[PDB]
């Protein structure tokens, strides 16, 4: 397959990026630098992974090196949600830049569409453990997006744990001066999520998986609770067309048209989900992997629940 796609602010963004949610601080240098000598070109990056300047470290030596040429880099982070505020948008933007070594990001995300009350916690709570809101809503917020595309600071702008009507509200946003490029949602064969990604592909925002590989590593993990590399019917997949599970988890959302972020910091690992544009999953394939479909979220967040901008209690 080709390796990027065509976003609605005239840019092509990679299909394949780099997660580093979890990569320790410690570890995520060596292996962002890994990631872009075996080939990988987009990162995605957010604040309150707390590991943008140990990121940002990778890059810069890149850059220093003459591995990649800014350009062709595309790097994504996210506004944290403590940082809805007009009078925040730029400070938390400008941060990232800082901490990542750089003078703007390919795209820059509303991480959640719930503001929270500022301050230095990022889950600021009430003493009955409920997260405090921010009266400030998605459509100011976008606004405060759009002053940072006209300012440089940005290329694209884009939003993250949207509803579908979460996006349709941004899309009707009076005076909306530009679209989102990118939803970036969960995706993958136990949450397929075909509603959503047809509602955001018909209105030309481009979709982003993450946690592609049901996220093993996510902290809340439970024993009982199903696990996509060990499911031996991907597994069966994976060994008719002599590749890994993690390849054919990470091959699906491309051939749906996603942009797909599989994180790791095992260099072997971060090779071998690269090596995910030699070979193709038939439409059958494709089929029996969305039938595996089971409305099951690694990202959620009870404390956050009755938060009027929580995400998911809609279908989609
Ligand atoms: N916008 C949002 O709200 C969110 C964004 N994201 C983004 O998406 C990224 C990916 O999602 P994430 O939740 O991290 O989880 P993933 O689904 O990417 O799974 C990561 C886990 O899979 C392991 N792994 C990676 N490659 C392989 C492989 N080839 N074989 C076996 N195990 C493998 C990793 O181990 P190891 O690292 O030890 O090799 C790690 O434990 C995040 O890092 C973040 O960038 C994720 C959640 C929410
Ligand atoms: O969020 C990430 O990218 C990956 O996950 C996280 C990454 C972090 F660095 C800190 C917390 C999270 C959590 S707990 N995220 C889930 C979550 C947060 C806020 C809301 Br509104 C709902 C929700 F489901
Ligand atoms: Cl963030």
């Amino acid at each position: 397959m080709a390796s990027r796609i065509l976003l609605n602010n005239g840019a092509k963004m990679p299909i394949l990026g780099l997660g580093t949610w979890k990569s320790p601080p410690g570890q995520v240098t060596e292996a962002v630098k890994v990631a872009i000598d075996v080939g990988y070109r987009h990162i995605d990056c957010a604040h309150v992974y707390q590991n943008e300047n140990e990121v940002g470290v990778a890059i810069q030596e890149k850059l220093r090196e003459q591995v990649v040429k800014r350009e062709e880099l595309f790097i994504v982070s996210k506004l944290w949600c403590t940082y809805h505020e007009k009078g925040l948008v730029k400070g938390a933007c400008q941060k990232t830049l800082s901490d990542l070594k750089l003078d703007y990001l390919d795209l820059y995300l509303i991480h959640w569409p719930t503001g929270f009350k500022p301050g230095k916690e990022f889950f600021p709570l009430d003493e009955s453990g409920n997260v405090v809101p921010s009266d400030t809503n998605i459509l100011d917020t976008w606004a405060a997006m759009e002053e940072l595309v006209d300012e440089g600071l940005v290329k694209a702008i884009g939003i993250s744990n949207f509803n579908h009507l979460q996006v349709e509200m941004i899309l009707n946003k009076p005076g909306l001066k530009y679209k989102p490029a990118v939803n970036q949602i969960e995706c993958h064969p136990y949450l397929t999520q075909e509603k959503l990604i047809q509602y955001c592909q018909s209105k030309g925002i481009v979709v982003t998986a993450y946690s592609p590989l049901g996220s093993p590593d996510r902290p809340w993990a439970k024993p009982e609770d199903p696990s996509l590399l060990e499911d031996p019917r991907i597994k069966a997949i994976a060994a008719k067309h002599n590749k890994t599970t993690a390849q054919v988890l990470i091959r699906f959302p491309m051939q749906r048209n996603l942009v797909v972020i599989p994180k790791s910091v095992t260099p072997e690992r971060i090779a071998e989900n690269f090596k995910v544009f030699d070979f193709e999953l038939s439409s059958q394939d494709m089929t029996t992997l969305l039938s595996y479909n089971r409305n099951w979220r690694v990202c959620a967040l009870l404390s956050c629940t009755s938060h009027k901008d929580y995400p998911f209690h809609e279908e989609f």
